[PDB]
């Protein structure tokens, strides 16, 4: 049992602890799982329970009868359960807009004080009505003043009161909500902790809690497959002997799993772990490995998709174009023979423009460049990698795929931009003029306290943007909507070290859940 061991990894799928037992069982708990969503329950009960089933990381499981129970619970006419109790009244706010049901934000106008606008100091105690409002204010749009007032409020009071909680779950759980608010979680690492903190529950309901247990091992089995799978492949590749992109492979994969983590996308996020594993080893090979020849000939062959004079690249470099090239090749053809539709020139295109990012960057370093904020963005979208993975995310899973639709999705509308800019400033706040807070430092003069805070701000802003395109009618459809949401949540969750990477790799791939 190591993480970063390919032998552990090779053998992984070989043997699994999950018998058919297992699976007749979670077929029976499932059935009861779902008519507790649809059955009677008193409303705020009920908004608690499809908040627990999400959190437990079983929303892909009950999709169709949690938006069906918040339908009717959105459409009451009887609002006493909730009108002036704080903490109803968030619970109600966040669930019905993350399940596409609009809200308005002046819900909280009756919280806040006429003359001020700012939130009345009497709920500067009541800790479960503070932690819905800081939870409910990420789902705001840009200019809902009413929801960044509600964010900057229940985030101070929040900070000032965890001291003061009596409850050592609810302390827990309000620490975890200061570090990254729900929605911006990863879905499968953020099930593995819940269903811990679950089971301490005062209200926990123990037949969702076996459910949530039982699927969450049924899922790993699965993840093991898959890694087995990866790690076969990429020491077919050679490139885990390469000087460079140290632990790339098992790296890229617990990143994908951020993205997407059901069994049947297993193929998909298999390919997009591959294209992960090659851009953190390509990143190297342009940022510290290869002469600028060698990085333009790279650049070029992939531009030209004609690998004649691969043979003057050094074998560290030769071995990273081949796989990439052959790799791009598979999807592609993966895409012509699964889904009707040769996807190769789409892969070809986006490593062409990747690495076209990378060539930039490397000019820039190169020449002293001190790009703008905005300059440095406009390329750096692109170097972050997710323009790649979504584009390729959409080719494997759209219905219907045409050459339209790919070039749509290839020519970054702002949903999927929004993602990629995410992407990349969140990367950036996680630790040079060629890095987001560096390059506002050179463009305003601003300090790195003051550069960082407006960094920041751009994460709060692209975030409002994702949240309004996704209750507008969109040419996406699941799972590519919730594809382009996921690699931000993945963002945020690696980038708030090796022990702690370690322990997450462990506990939600390796380790089953005791039963
Ligand atoms: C630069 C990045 C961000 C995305 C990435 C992951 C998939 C390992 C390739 C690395």
């Amino acid at each position: 049992a190591n993480l970063w061991d390919y032998d552990f990894l090779q053998s992984l799928g070989r043997h699994s602890s999950v018998t058919e037992e297992h699976v007749g069982l979670a077929e029976k708990l499932k059935g009861e799982v779902k008519s507790l969503i649809t059955g009677p329950m008193e409303p705020l009960a009920k908004l608690e329970f499809i908040d627990s089933v999400r959190r437990l990381g079983l929303k892909y499981q009950f999709e169709t009868e949690m938006k069906e129970a918040l339908a009717n619970i959105s459409k009451d006419g009887y609002d006493s359960w909730w009108v002036d109790n704080l903490r109803a009244t968030a619970l109600r706010f966040r669930l019905l807009r993350e399940n596409g049901i609009f809200v308005p934000q002046d819900v909280f106008e009756r919280f806040q004080n006429k003359e001020t606008g700012k939130f009345k100091n009497e709920l500067c105690e009541d800790v479960k009505g503070l932690l819905n409002l800081y939870e409910a204010s990420f789902l705001g749009w840009e200019g809902e003043d009413i929801l960044d007032e509600a964010r900057t409020f229940s985030t101070a009071q929040l900070k000032n009161v965890e001291g003061k909680i009596s409850s050592p779950n609810l302390a827990k759980i309000v620490h975890h909500a200061l570090d990254l608010p729900l929605h911006w979680r990863a879905i499968r690492y953020e099930a593995r902790w819940f269903i811990d903190i679950y089971e301490d529950e005062e209200d926990m309901n123990p037949t969702l809690l076996k459910y949530a247990k039982l699927d969450f091992n049924i899922v790993q089995s699965f993840h093991q497959a898959e890694i087995g799978r990866l790690a076969r492949w990429w020491v077919g590749t050679g490139l885990d002997k390469l000087p460079f992109a140290r632990n790339g492979l098992i790296q890229s994969y617990m990143y994908a799993i951020g993205m997407l983590f059901e069994p049947h996308l297993g193929e998909v996020r298999e390919m997009e772990a591959k294209v992960g594993a090659l851009i953190t080893t390509i990143d190297d090979v342009y940022d510290v490995y290869g002469t600028m020849e060698e990085l333009e000939l790279f650049t070029d062959i992939t531009e030209r998709w004609d690998i004649n004079r691969v043979d003057q690249l050094p074998r560290n470099i030769r071995m990273p174009l081949l796989t990439m090239f052959n790799t791009s090749n598979d999807i592609g053809y993966w895409a012509l023979k699964e889904r009707g539709f040769n996807g190769i020139p789409y892969t070809a295109k986006v490593w062409a423009d990747q690495l076209k990012s990378y060539t930039k960057e490397a000019k820039w370093f190169h020449e002293g460049h001190k790009p703008t904020l905005e300059e440095y963005l406009e390329n750096a979208l692109v170097s972050i990698g997710f323009p790649n993975l979504l584009v390729t995310s959409y080719l494997l899973t759209v219905d219907n795929p045409t050459k339209e639709k790919l070039d749509y999705v290839d020519s970054l509308p702002l949903f999927v931009r929004a993602s990629c800019i995410l992407c990349r400033i969140i990367n950036d706040l996680g630790t040079d003029n060629l890095k987001s807070i560096q390059c506002y430092m050179n463009e305003t003069g601003a300090s790195q306290e003051v550069a960082r805070e407006h960094i920041e701000g751009l994460v709060r802003m692209w975030w409002k943007r994702l949240n309004k395109c996704l209750f507008e009618p969109s040419p996406f459809t699941e799972p590519f909507l919730s594809f382009t949401i996921n690699v931000v949540r993945g963002s945020h969750f690696f980038y708030q070290a090796e022990s702690w990477t370690k322990n997450q790799g462990m506990s939600v791939l390796i380790h089953p859940i005791t039963l």
